[PDB]
């Protein structure tokens, strides 16, 4: 905490963040002086597109419920951690390369954590685990090439996980075990060449799938589940048009669909 009156400007170094606290605040400058129980006073942050290079000094917020941060140039979300208020956080289009292990473990309050057009290039073991009420999970268009076992158990709660646009090489064994309530899951535009066996068996409550854009691997007997899952569930898969679309996983080098491949 604060605990003697400072300029907005000396809490939040960054020139346009500092803009965005004063205006929040009603304040008329970013060099007046402000106390924690002003500070207490912020219920959200949206701040898209603002050119933020630094969030330091949100530590300062404790009651923040949604903070948007959109298409900004953030690379640290340190500051973050303390916000153990946050239902909803979109870090879209920054420039985070990781997310530092345990940054995750006080947002116990998250509904929605959107990390779409970073550069992660991989998740540290339990990074989410902390995150038991969130229900979407956005991490489209990343670096990521694999996934740690058992990343989204602790995840039960999740309806929709979108992992479109990365560069996943496998799926996790196990990986969708516990994620009954899912109702929307996007692999599109990865470098899958197979799934675990049983992959999607737990998977309750899913409605749309998209496979699309992956250089599947048609060899017999490997291709087995996923062909026939495909079949089984043909109205669940959907191409990048929205329409059902179960011959758009395709074989990568025949180009015919996975769900043609008999074993
Ligand atoms: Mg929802």
């Amino acid at each position: 905490t604060i605990t003697v009156s400072t300029p907005i400007k000396q809490i939040f170094p960054d020139d346009a963040f500092a803009e965005t606290i004063k205006a929040n605040l009603k304040k008329k400058s970013v060099t007046d002086a402000v106390t924690q129980n002003e500070l207490n006073s912020i219920d959200q942050i949206i701040a898209n597109n603002s050119d933020i290079k630094s969030v330091q000094g949100i530590q300062y917020l404790p009651n923040v419920r949604y903070l948007a941060l959109g298409g900004n140039k953030l690379h640290d979300i340190s500051a973050l951690k303390e916000l153990t208020n946050l239902t909803y956080l979109i870090l879209t289009g920054n420039q985070l390369q990781s997310l530092p292990n345990g940054v995750f473990d006080k947002l116990t309050n998250l509904k929605e954590l959107v990390l779409v057009e970073n550069q992660l290039q991989s998740l540290p073991d339990g990074v989410f685990d902390k995150l038991t009420n969130l229900t979407y999970l956005n991490l489209a268009h990343n670096q990521l090439q694999s996934l740690p076992k058992g990343v989204f158990d602790k995840l039960t709660n999740l309806t929709e996980l979108d992992l479109s646009y990365n560069q996943l090489q496998s799926l996790p064994e196990g990986v969708f075990d516990k994620l009954t309530q899912l109702k929307d899951l996007r692999l599109y535009q990865n470098q899958l060449k197979s799934v675990p066996d049983g992959v999607f068996d737990r998977l309750t409550s899913l409605q749309y799938i998209w496979l699309h854009d992956n250089p599947w691997d048609c060899t017999c007997p490997g291709i087995r589940y996923l062909s026939e899952w495909i079949n089984k569930h043909s109205g669940v898969v959907r191409n990048s048009a929205g329409s059902v679309a179960p011959d758009s996983a395709k074989c990568s080098g025949s180009g015919k669909p996975v769900r043609s491949i008999i074993c």
